């Protein structure tokens, strides 16, 4: 047949997948047993990608944080990446906003890579572009990067606080304006997130969830590891990643979102879970004999990974790393 865009006279439905915070590269408990996280990821996102191609979606967008590494990714970490991008984009166009990102060869790959395909944008600014779905719909995005030289700008709260919202209402205007549909996107955190917010050793940058442009059909948001359903008007998502980072993210939903739109209709949205390993935190005084045998009972058939928290020692502890390849953490 053919392999491009299809257009379709008066649609007025536009299907999604949105996904973020894949954090490829990422090696788990280094301090205590590092654990390459590389294939349950990518199982993850083959779920993800598999998704996408029966739902036969019309448009795909990325938020967060897709590489773990802030300016140093491996060469694996890339390869993983550019693969998984190409493997979008053969089943629909792919938005791409970046996270807090350092290295500056990000910005002209982004473009370069921008100006000579018609499957593949990345938002790198507050200017909003317009895009081409599956279909031919046409989709205004209302893109809300990572403030670049602001956050470092060390302007007082008041007069940042003052960019952002300016930031924001240009935003809204733009998408007045809009053609078909239009989505917004972006990376930060929500003010008064209960309880993935009060995150720490991270340059945050905290909205209030009435400023979202509430004329837009659809608020993609990343950086955030848990799913929220922020608010229904306008509809607002944090995806999640795909696994469980770390043991904080133990009662976690993960995966990714497939939303549609019908302009005459009210947005609606399914999770596609990622399934990914569980955590499990177990927690003892001392690790006394009653404890030993609770851990080495839980740990032996548990699919997934295992954190040990306690409080005081008391002897020498028995080789539990070695006995049980499930058990990453001690503290
Ligand atoms: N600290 C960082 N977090 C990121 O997500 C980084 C880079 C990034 C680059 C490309 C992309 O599509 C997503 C994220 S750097
Ligand atoms: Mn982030
Ligand atoms: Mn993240």
């Amino acid at each position: 047949i053919h392999h491009h865009h299809h257009h379709v006279i008066n649609l007025k439905e536009l299907k999604i997948l949105h996904t973020s915070d894949w954090h490829l590269g990422v090696t788990s408990w280094t301090s205590s047993r590092p654990v390459d996280r590389r294939e349950e990821l990518k199982k993850a996102l083959d779920k993800v990608v598999e998704e996408a191609e029966k739902r036969e979606v019309d448009l795909i967008l990325l938020t967060g944080d897709l590489l773990h590494s802030r300016n140093n990714p491996s060469v694996v970490a890339l390869h993983d990446l550019l693969d998984y991008l190409k493997r979008m984009m053969r089943t629909a166009p792919v938005v791409v906003l970046p996270g807090n990102h350092d290295w500056k060869g990000l910005k002209l790959f982004g473009n370069f890579v921008t100006s000579i395909s018609s499957d593949i944008t990345f938002v790198m600014s507050f200017e909003p572009v317009d895009v081409e779905a599956k279909r031919g719909q046409k989709v205004r995005i209302l893109p809300f990067p990572y403030p670049d030289e602001s956050e470092a700008l060390r302007k007082n709260e008041g007069d940042f606080r003052f960019f952002l919202e300016s930031r924001l209402n240009k935003l809204y205007e733009e998408a007045l304006k809009k053609e078909d549909f239009a989505i917004f996107m972006g990376h930060f955190t929500v003010e008064g997130l209960a309880g993935y917010a009060g995150i720490e050793q991270g340059r945050e940058i905290i909205i209030n969830r009435a400023l979202i442009p509430s004329v837009v059909d659809y608020a993609a948001l990343g950086h955030i590891h848990s799913f929220r359903e922020i608010q229904k008007q306008p509809l607002t998502i944090y995806p999640g990643s795909l696994i469980r980072i770390d043991f904080g993210e133990e009662a976690d939903e993960k995966g990714a979102v497939f939303v549609e739109l019908k302009r005459g209709e009210p947005p609606r949205y399914e999770r596609i879970d990622a399934s990914p390993l569980p955590l499990k935190t177990l927690y003892y005084k001392k690790i006394d004999t009653s404890a030993l045998k609770s851990i080495r009972d839980f740990c032996r058939n548990f699919p997934g990974y295992v954190r040990v928290v306690y409080e005081e020692d008391s002897g020498i502890l028995p080789d539990l790393m070695g006995e049980i390849d499930n058990l990453v953490k001690i503290e």
